[PDB]
């Protein structure tokens, strides 16, 4: 049994009207992100939404260089489309988390460590936004705590396509990543 | 300049009907540690309230083997015990009052509070609350290892056993190197 | 899968002429310890000798205010006591055994200890050494908040105080959730 | 109060034979890394040379599988490149010069890199060496999430792929809000 780690799959990072928007290729992973989750999820392995709670925080790093984005109690933070729908119905499941994060990656100030640990969790299987900021830091702290690294290409995206293109071969040259496509199948 | 830290002080930890309840020498430590946060708060500290957060039938929680269901999440057992819940109702909104869950003894254990103290470039935590010897004792080693400065309320920490409270005061003291202050932050000899 | 970790059992913590020793108690355990080494390398298990790799005069530890010189690199100070030291003048080469150093009373503090494990899979440290109620104590905790299942070899730990050593058997017990175990690693009820 | 982290400069990833070289890109930088290393210590900072230090057939590490053997224990691959070489020889034994050994690409992860920096109160760290996308990315990431400002010497990191320079050099400014600085350690706009 492994885990899925779902990274900031929100109406700010994917919307047209979002705040911090990644656009078309965002949105074009719609299909594939929501049917690679309810796979995972068949299968047994446990969800983590690692979802950007954001505050008019001045000791944040992060508030000079992003503009406000995902903030507390607003509609930014709702998941986009099917994936929403899939909350929605296993939200409270006891194999289903949310995780609010301050940081880029869904390691930095959180638990998530301590409840792969809990689990003996040994592989984790990323999907999300953005390639190359919030899953490219995620991987590389799950690389650092030893864990097996799975990357779900096509229910990954960036804004830059040569970004999202170094974040891919980061995860199989430098991480030992392998890449799945949304039916959980090895890429060749 | 320094963060006070308020560790498990609760109904399930101080009150008579409280779940895990330490009794008689932790509602004996109110008057004090009302006291000593108050103040802090006066000169500009930061205050960190960490709290238990524990889910009934966590079976992957190790804890929940070692002591009976506490500080549940939605019950009156999280509210903070005496004059301190009423500094948390009166200034707990104030952008230098947090409110922390937490799952293990340690105050950093999965938590954001190494984070929230760095980016305040503070370098001494000022602890008190309950137990001594379990969730002040895990709090204090994991500052130490992060190369804080640390101070301990003495009249502001609290034990059910008298023996595991003299240890962890003298832990704190001899291989911590901690200082030991009083309610009103003076250091005691 | 599982690992034995072997604390700070050299000259300067267990020798008559050692410049922080236990003394007698260390002294007592020396039979234990070696026996209980031998056994889990025997089963396969991993062996981590977390030693003190201290410098005079380390300015910005702050242990330094609190015990005089100690464990000194590249002094004899840093030797492994008893049968403990023929052990790994013999089995030291062996892809199973290491040596860490280490600054801190944690063996996990500032180490690659969590790395070495987590690469290996193990889910359970078997503890050994010295003292009780410091290094052996803070390298519970440690192991406790990453997960890992603990046991404690009883007949081969010790401290200079008593009370102390009472202590954190407790601790271990009925707060870490420890296993309690002899010399031949059998659980003691 | 600044520290200046040296990163991989060594004869395997920078000398023509070199075991896992990046070749003449790191060569090019050879002038401007010692430089800026030999400008850090005139004005006091801290010198971290955090060096990989990979052991042959060390089948547990998940490096092995992706890269041919490099930086050896005991071998002159780890001998550090130029200059730089020359100023270790110096003044590798000045109080204010450290060498740590690194099994990972970030220079914090399994070392004590923080706990020294802590100790020191260092709240910048500068960055130097090779690769820009491997373990100077990797350590820049680890300080951001450890709350430390970031200044990173431009022409005094390397990589053997430009594009992949290319995207650090903008991920260290856009992502980590880090300072972008040259030899002389002035700001570059
Ligand atoms: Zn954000
Ligand atoms: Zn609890
Ligand atoms: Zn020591
Ligand atoms: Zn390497």
């Amino acid at each position: 049994t492994k885990a899925l780690i779902s990274i900031d799959y929100t109406e700010d990072f994917v919307a047209d009207s979002g705040k911090l928007t990644a656009g078309a290729p965002a949105q074009a992973i719609s299909d594939a992100i929501s049917k690679v989750t309810r796979l995972a999820f068949e299968r047994g392995d446990y969800i983590f939404f690692t979802i950007d709670a954001h505050e008019n925080d001045c000791f944040h790093p992060e508030s000079k260089l992003f503009p406000p984005h995902n903030l507390i109690g607003t509609s930014g933070r709702n998941l986009y489309g099917d994936l929403g729908i899939f909350y929605q119905e296993h939200g409270s499941d006891s194999r289903v988390f949310w995780m609010d994060k301050r940081h880029y990656s869904a390691f930095s100030g959180t638990d998530l460590d301590i409840r792969l640990r809990e689990r003996r969790v040994s592989t984790v299987i990323l999907t999300g936004v953005l390639t190359d900021i919030c899953v490219l830091h995620t991987a590389i702290d799950a690389y650092n705590l030893g864990y097996d690294i799975e990357i779900v290409k096509p229910a990954v995206a960036s804004i830059w396509p040569e970004n999202h293109q170094f974040a891919l071969g980061h995860f199989k040259n430098t991480l030992g990543a392998k890449l799945v496509d949304e039916n959980l199948n090895e890429l060749f």
